[PDB]
Protein backbone atom coordinates (compact mmCIF):
# COMPACT_ATOMS: atom_id res chain seq x y z
CA UNK A 1 0.00 0.00 0.00
CA UNK A 2 0.96 3.76 -0.27
CA UNK A 3 0.07 6.93 1.84
CA UNK A 4 1.20 10.14 -0.27
CA UNK A 5 4.08 12.29 1.22
CA UNK A 6 4.19 16.02 2.22
CA UNK A 7 7.34 18.14 2.77
CA UNK A 8 8.52 20.09 5.79
CA UNK A 9 11.32 22.62 5.27
CA UNK A 10 13.37 25.14 7.27
CA UNK A 11 14.29 26.84 3.92
CA UNK A 12 12.36 29.17 1.65
CA UNK A 13 11.91 28.27 -2.05
CA UNK A 14 14.81 30.56 -3.10
CA UNK A 15 17.21 29.19 -0.38
CA UNK A 16 16.52 25.66 -1.82
CA UNK A 17 16.56 26.46 -5.58
CA UNK A 18 19.50 28.97 -5.44
CA UNK A 19 22.65 27.98 -7.33
CA UNK A 20 25.92 28.18 -5.41
CA UNK A 21 29.61 27.45 -6.02
CA UNK A 22 32.59 26.56 -3.87
CA UNK A 23 35.97 28.42 -4.19
CA UNK A 24 37.70 25.32 -2.76
CA UNK A 25 35.58 22.24 -3.59
CA UNK A 26 35.30 19.08 -1.42
CA UNK A 27 32.75 16.31 -2.19
CA UNK A 28 32.13 12.95 -0.53
CA UNK A 29 29.59 10.28 -1.57
CA UNK A 30 28.75 8.65 1.83
CA UNK A 31 25.77 6.27 1.77
CA UNK A 32 23.52 7.28 -1.12
CA UNK A 33 24.10 10.96 -0.30
CA UNK A 34 26.33 13.59 -1.87
CA UNK A 35 28.09 15.81 0.69
CA UNK A 36 29.46 19.14 -0.73
CA UNK A 37 31.58 21.64 1.28
CA UNK A 38 33.53 24.85 0.46
CA UNK A 39 36.91 24.47 2.25
CA UNK A 40 37.64 28.20 1.71
CA UNK A 41 35.00 29.10 4.39
CA UNK A 42 36.60 29.72 7.84
CA UNK A 43 35.71 31.46 11.18
CA UNK A 44 31.98 31.79 10.34
CA UNK A 45 28.65 30.93 12.06
CA UNK A 46 26.95 28.16 10.07
CA UNK A 47 23.31 27.02 10.37
CA UNK A 48 22.31 23.62 8.93
CA UNK A 49 18.75 23.80 7.47
CA UNK A 50 16.74 20.96 5.80
CA UNK A 51 13.73 19.67 3.77
CA UNK A 52 12.23 16.37 4.82
CA UNK A 53 9.43 14.25 3.49
CA UNK A 54 6.69 13.92 6.15
CA UNK A 55 4.18 11.01 6.55
CA UNK A 56 1.82 11.00 9.62
CA UNK A 57 3.50 13.93 11.53
CA UNK A 58 6.87 12.09 11.26
CA UNK A 59 9.93 12.98 9.16
CA UNK A 60 10.81 10.14 6.74
CA UNK A 61 13.25 11.05 3.94
CA UNK A 62 15.87 13.81 3.50
CA UNK A 63 15.21 15.75 0.30
CA UNK A 64 17.89 18.48 0.76
CA UNK A 65 20.15 19.87 3.55
CA UNK A 66 22.06 23.14 3.16
CA UNK A 67 24.62 24.97 5.34
CA UNK A 68 24.15 28.78 5.54
CA UNK A 69 26.24 31.60 7.06
CA UNK A 70 24.70 34.44 9.13
CA UNK A 71 24.82 36.61 5.94
CA UNK A 72 22.95 33.85 4.11
CA UNK A 73 25.64 32.24 1.93
CA UNK A 74 25.38 28.51 1.06
CA UNK A 75 28.65 26.84 2.17
CA UNK A 76 27.60 23.18 2.23
CA UNK A 77 24.99 20.70 1.00
CA UNK A 78 23.72 17.17 1.58
CA UNK A 79 21.52 15.82 -1.22
CA UNK A 80 20.47 12.32 -2.41
CA UNK A 81 21.88 10.86 -5.66
CA UNK A 82 18.82 9.64 -7.69
CA UNK A 83 20.81 6.95 -9.58
CA UNK A 84 21.74 5.10 -6.29
CA UNK A 85 19.29 3.16 -3.97
CA UNK A 86 17.34 5.05 -1.25
CA UNK A 87 19.45 6.37 1.65
CA UNK A 88 18.96 5.12 5.28
CA UNK A 89 18.45 7.13 8.50
CA UNK A 90 22.03 6.28 9.55
CA UNK A 91 23.36 7.50 6.15
CA UNK A 92 21.69 10.92 6.88
CA UNK A 93 23.11 11.03 10.46
CA UNK A 94 26.65 10.06 9.20
CA UNK A 95 26.45 12.71 6.38
CA UNK A 96 25.50 15.48 8.87
CA UNK A 97 28.47 14.27 10.97
CA UNK A 98 30.89 14.50 8.00
CA UNK A 99 29.54 18.01 7.13
CA UNK A 100 29.68 19.33 10.73
CA UNK A 101 33.11 17.66 11.14
CA UNK A 102 34.59 19.20 7.99
CA UNK A 103 33.15 22.67 8.72
CA UNK A 104 34.37 22.72 12.37
CA UNK A 105 37.88 21.65 11.14
CA UNK A 106 38.07 25.09 9.38
CA UNK A 107 37.21 26.74 12.75
CA UNK A 108 33.45 27.30 12.18
CA UNK A 109 30.56 27.49 14.66
CA UNK A 110 28.00 24.96 13.36
CA UNK A 111 24.45 24.86 14.77
CA UNK A 112 21.50 22.79 13.44
CA UNK A 113 17.71 23.50 13.20
CA UNK A 114 15.24 21.63 15.50
CA UNK A 115 13.91 19.72 12.42
CA UNK A 116 17.37 18.09 11.86
CA UNK A 117 17.60 17.50 15.65
CA UNK A 118 14.16 15.77 15.74
CA UNK A 119 15.04 13.67 12.69
CA UNK A 120 18.39 12.53 14.14
CA UNK A 121 16.84 11.91 17.60
CA UNK A 122 14.23 9.49 16.14
CA UNK A 123 16.23 8.26 12.97
CA UNK B 1 9.37 39.12 19.75
CA UNK B 2 8.97 36.83 16.58
CA UNK B 3 9.56 33.00 16.26
CA UNK B 4 11.47 31.28 13.34
CA UNK B 5 9.12 30.13 10.51
CA UNK B 6 9.18 26.68 8.79
CA UNK B 7 7.22 25.61 5.67
CA UNK B 8 4.75 22.78 5.04
CA UNK B 9 3.99 21.88 1.40
CA UNK B 10 1.94 19.38 -0.63
CA UNK B 11 4.06 20.04 -3.78
CA UNK B 12 7.53 18.87 -4.71
CA UNK B 13 10.32 21.38 -5.38
CA UNK B 14 9.85 20.91 -9.14
CA UNK B 15 5.98 21.31 -8.97
CA UNK B 16 6.57 24.67 -7.11
CA UNK B 17 9.42 26.12 -9.29
CA UNK B 18 8.06 24.90 -12.69
CA UNK B 19 7.08 27.59 -15.23
CA UNK B 20 3.62 27.30 -16.77
CA UNK B 21 1.46 29.07 -19.36
CA UNK B 22 -2.18 29.86 -19.94
CA UNK B 23 -3.63 29.66 -23.50
CA UNK B 24 -6.66 31.64 -22.29
CA UNK B 25 -5.54 33.90 -19.42
CA UNK B 26 -7.72 35.02 -16.49
CA UNK B 27 -5.99 36.98 -13.68
CA UNK B 28 -7.37 38.80 -10.71
CA UNK B 29 -5.65 40.69 -7.87
CA UNK B 30 -8.07 39.91 -4.95
CA UNK B 31 -6.79 40.87 -1.49
CA UNK B 32 -2.99 40.95 -1.62
CA UNK B 33 -3.02 37.80 -3.76
CA UNK B 34 -2.57 37.21 -7.49
CA UNK B 35 -5.10 34.64 -8.80
CA UNK B 36 -4.24 33.00 -12.19
CA UNK B 37 -6.40 30.51 -14.17
CA UNK B 38 -6.31 28.94 -17.71
CA UNK B 39 -9.84 29.20 -19.10
CA UNK B 40 -8.82 26.78 -21.91
CA UNK B 41 -8.86 23.85 -19.40
CA UNK B 42 -12.21 21.93 -19.42
CA UNK B 43 -13.65 18.52 -18.33
CA UNK B 44 -10.59 17.63 -16.18
CA UNK B 45 -9.92 16.50 -12.59
CA UNK B 46 -8.11 19.32 -10.75
CA UNK B 47 -6.36 19.04 -7.41
CA UNK B 48 -5.44 22.18 -5.42
CA UNK B 49 -2.04 21.82 -3.64
CA UNK B 50 -0.33 24.39 -1.33
CA UNK B 51 2.71 25.72 0.59
CA UNK B 52 2.06 27.29 3.96
CA UNK B 53 4.39 28.84 6.50
CA UNK B 54 4.08 26.94 9.78
CA UNK B 55 4.58 28.31 13.32
CA UNK B 56 3.86 26.06 16.39
CA UNK B 57 2.19 23.22 14.35
CA UNK B 58 -0.28 25.78 12.95
CA UNK B 59 -0.49 27.04 9.33
CA UNK B 60 0.00 30.83 9.19
CA UNK B 61 0.76 32.26 5.76
CA UNK B 62 0.03 31.06 2.23
CA UNK B 63 3.32 30.97 0.29
CA UNK B 64 1.97 29.38 -2.95
CA UNK B 65 -1.12 27.45 -4.14
CA UNK B 66 -1.22 25.61 -7.48
CA UNK B 67 -3.99 23.70 -9.36
CA UNK B 68 -2.87 20.44 -11.04
CA UNK B 69 -4.58 17.97 -13.41
CA UNK B 70 -4.31 14.17 -12.92
CA UNK B 71 -1.52 14.16 -15.57
CA UNK B 72 0.26 16.89 -13.61
CA UNK B 73 -0.36 20.07 -15.59
CA UNK B 74 -0.49 23.44 -13.72
CA UNK B 75 -3.83 25.07 -14.62
CA UNK B 76 -4.13 27.66 -11.82
CA UNK B 77 -2.20 29.56 -9.13
CA UNK B 78 -2.67 31.75 -6.05
CA UNK B 79 0.46 33.61 -4.95
CA UNK B 80 1.10 36.64 -2.71
CA UNK B 81 2.36 39.96 -4.15
CA UNK B 82 5.36 41.02 -1.91
CA UNK B 83 4.93 44.77 -2.73
CA UNK B 84 1.39 44.82 -1.16
CA UNK B 85 0.60 44.45 2.63
CA UNK B 86 0.29 40.91 4.10
CA UNK B 87 -2.79 38.93 2.96
CA UNK B 88 -5.45 37.86 5.54
CA UNK B 89 -6.95 34.39 6.16
CA UNK B 90 -10.20 35.57 4.53
CA UNK B 91 -8.25 36.82 1.45
CA UNK B 92 -6.86 33.22 1.06
CA UNK B 93 -10.35 31.66 1.52
CA UNK B 94 -11.90 34.14 -1.01
CA UNK B 95 -9.07 33.46 -3.53
CA UNK B 96 -9.58 29.64 -3.29
CA UNK B 97 -13.29 30.35 -3.85
CA UNK B 98 -12.61 32.43 -7.00
CA UNK B 99 -10.23 29.69 -8.32
CA UNK B 100 -12.61 26.73 -7.57
CA UNK B 101 -15.51 28.81 -8.91
CA UNK B 102 -13.81 29.67 -12.20
CA UNK B 103 -12.51 26.12 -12.74
CA UNK B 104 -15.93 24.47 -12.05
CA UNK B 105 -17.55 26.94 -14.51
CA UNK B 106 -15.51 25.21 -17.30
CA UNK B 107 -16.97 21.84 -16.11
CA UNK B 108 -14.00 20.66 -13.99
CA UNK B 109 -13.91 18.38 -10.93
CA UNK B 110 -11.96 20.37 -8.31
CA UNK B 111 -10.74 18.66 -5.14
CA UNK B 112 -8.47 20.21 -2.47
CA UNK B 113 -5.64 18.76 -0.37
CA UNK B 114 -6.20 18.22 3.40
CA UNK B 115 -3.64 21.03 4.14
CA UNK B 116 -5.88 23.61 2.35
CA UNK B 117 -8.92 22.04 4.12
CA UNK B 118 -7.29 22.39 7.58
CA UNK B 119 -6.15 25.95 6.80
CA UNK B 120 -9.62 27.06 5.65
CA UNK B 121 -11.35 25.30 8.57
CA UNK B 122 -9.23 27.24 11.14
CA UNK B 123 -8.49 30.47 9.03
Amino acid sequence: KMPASRYLTDMTLEEMSRDWFMLMPKQKVAGSLCIKMDQAIMDKTIILKANFSVIFDRLETLILLRAFTEEGAIVGEISPLPSLPGHTGEDVKNAIGVLIGGLEANDNTVRVTETIQRFAWRN
